[PDB]
């Protein structure tokens, strides 16, 4: 597709795909350049830096400002109050000034703005950040964080109990405590109070308080989590660190007989002899209907109506789409409607792979449902490809240097045939070198180098009171750390799907090395 023909489709995902796809290949003039971040649906990373080879943006400082940005550290004392005090704005620009000026501009805005007061008689100093933390400004401390991660320092039970009411706090938690940065910032985090934090910050503050094995604090944490959480398996993993913290069986038969499908309530069903949940059965009679499921244009189109469609809409669509075809779209407008309570577990364009041997179809098939709902034509925002989300580079090594598949190109990858028998030969690669398929689900999402980096540390899935759950919590890309856990759950049911049962438990005992 010309830029023309592209010009005339939706603003997209998929239409954002094609015009990178155009940029990368040098098929777009300055000219075509001009009208374009107005067709352009997420205007961030590559097709951005692509776009601006051609045609840089001025942009942006605003009307008003304008000449607040003709000064420099130099200069600002010539600059109106209002100048001075956006200039301010930028911690970089404070560092810039020479001590004499920062003395002059504190006293000018002691009274107005004490937090650039502040920040300006900090800088004056050898550790800011101490500064900081004496007065107990807290949006200076996150501006501070914010401007270097290299500041650490003992914070006292007043100030850390604080920090969590800034919007900034949850980001700062979890880096810190993934990380394992900033040891004195997350010793002191220690002392907050579970009743001054919540949800992610609460179950990260749990798991900062086992590094220290801090086994009381941790649980009241992972409790203050758990009554808070709004997403049930994020509860259910709370729950499962107050139970393997204190044992208390109320908590884990409250886990086994959870509503959300994870691997923690699987892994209680298991412990207290619990059947395994319900997997719905979807046979459509209906072989297909007019729906084009290798066009992804038509995919997106169909996706922002399902995703904006009213309880009684995806009614009319799940009827629409209850056919063979499109039986990805009927369970995904299903899981849509039925507010993620039921399970579904579909094997679509199953002929491709009732060849390999069920383990290896457990686990493509639990890939596919994180990568893409087995959707053919998924696109994600850094343009993974297909049902398997296929890096368009891997893509056209496998399909052009590997397999030599005649006139190979990348949206291949859209077609069932092509996305699983990649995804075989990707997950042979991984498997060889890695064997637990929760390893090669990290390296499928994050590659193997960050998952020999994470597996050769000494803290990272070996023996542990705590292992190897501890380590599934301290991953340290969220994406991945989170991509596991699905991925997982998805391998455990799709082997009980095919008459391959293993016990979760089995998985766990082998994680540990
Ligand atoms: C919270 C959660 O797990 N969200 C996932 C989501 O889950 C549901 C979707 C629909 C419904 N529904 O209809 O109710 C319910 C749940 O499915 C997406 C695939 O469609 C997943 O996107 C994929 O994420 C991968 C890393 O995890 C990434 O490598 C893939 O490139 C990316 N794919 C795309 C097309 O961008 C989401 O992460």
């Amino acid at each position: 597709y010309s830029i023309e023909k592209l010009k005339k489709e939706e603003n997209s995902l998929a239409k954002d795909y094609y015009i990178y796809r155009l940029l990368e290949k040098n098929k777009i003039s300055k000219k075509d350049a001009q009208d374009l971040n107005s067709h352009i649906f997420r205007y961030i990373g590559k097709i951005k830096s692509e776009l601006e080879k051609i045609i840089p943006l001025k942009p942006y400082i605003n009307p008003k400002y304008a000449k607040c940005y003709t000064y420099t550290a130099n200069t600002i004392l010539d600059a109106n109050l209002t100048c001075q005090s956006v200039r301010l704005n930028s911690l970089v620009f404070i560092a810039s000034l020479n001590s004499k000026d920062r003395t002059t501009l504190a006293q000018t805005f002691k009274n107005q703005r004490p937090d650039l007061t502040n920040l300006l008689l900090a800088f004056n100093t050898s550790d800011p950040m101490s500064y900081i933390v004496q007065k107990e400004d807290i949006n200076g401390f996150f501006k501070l964080y914010n401007y270097s991660k290299k500041y650490d320092l003992d914070l006292n039970t007043s100030l850390v109990n604080k920090l969590p009411n800034h919007i900034g706090f949850k980001d700062f938690a979890q880096n810190i405590i993934i990380k394992k940065e900033n040891p004195k910032f997350r010793h002191s985090m220690l002392e907050i109070n579970p009743e001054n934090v919540s949800e992610d910050s609460a179950f990260y503050l749990g798991v900062n308080a086992l590094t220290y094995d801090k086994t009381e604090l941790a649980y009241d944490f992972f409790k203050k989590a758990a009554q808070s959480f709004k997403s049930q398996s994020n509860k259910d993993n709370a729950i499962f660190w107050m139970w393997l913290i204190k044992n208390n069986e109320e908590d884990l038969k409250t886990l086994s007989q959870s509503s959300s499908l994870n691997i923690y309530s699987l892994y209680a069903k298991e412990l207290t002899n619990t059947p395994f949940p319900k997997i719905e059965s979807l046979n459509p009679s209906k072989k297909k209907n007019n729906f084009n499921m290798q066009d992804p244009f038509a995919w997106q189109k169909i996706n922002k109506q399902i995703r904006d469609a009213n309880a009684s809409q995806l009614d009319v669509l799940a009827k629409e789409f209850d056919t063979q075809e499109t039986l990805p779209i009927y369970a995904y407008i299903l899981e849509r409607k039925n507010n993620f309570k039921k399970h579904y577990f579909i094997m679509p364009y199953y002929d491709n792979i009732k060849d390999y041997n069920k383990t290896r179809q457990a686990l493509i098939l639990a890939i596919a449902r994180q990568e893409s709902r087995f959707i053919p034509t998924a696109i994600s925002v850094s343009y993974a490809l297909g049902m398997m989300q296929f890096m368009p580079f891997l893509a056209n090594h496998i399909g052009e240097k590997e397999l030599k598949i005649p006139n190979f190109d990348q949206d291949f990858m859209f077609k069932p045939e092509i996305a699983y028998y990649f995804g075989n030969y990707h997950l042979n690669y991984l498997e060889s070198r890695l064997k637990s398929p929760l390893f090669v689900a990290y390296a499928y999402n994050g590659g193997i180098g960050f998952t020999n980096r994470m597996l050769a540390r000494n803290d990272m899935f070996k023996t542990g009171k705590f292992e190897p759950f501890l380590s599934m919590e301290l991953v340290p890309y969220q994406e991945s750390r989170i991509y596991g856990k699905k991925v997982l759950a998805n391998y455990i049911v799709y082997r009980h799907l095919l008459n391959d049962s293993i016990k979760i438990s089995d998985i766990f005992e082998n994680l540990i090395q």
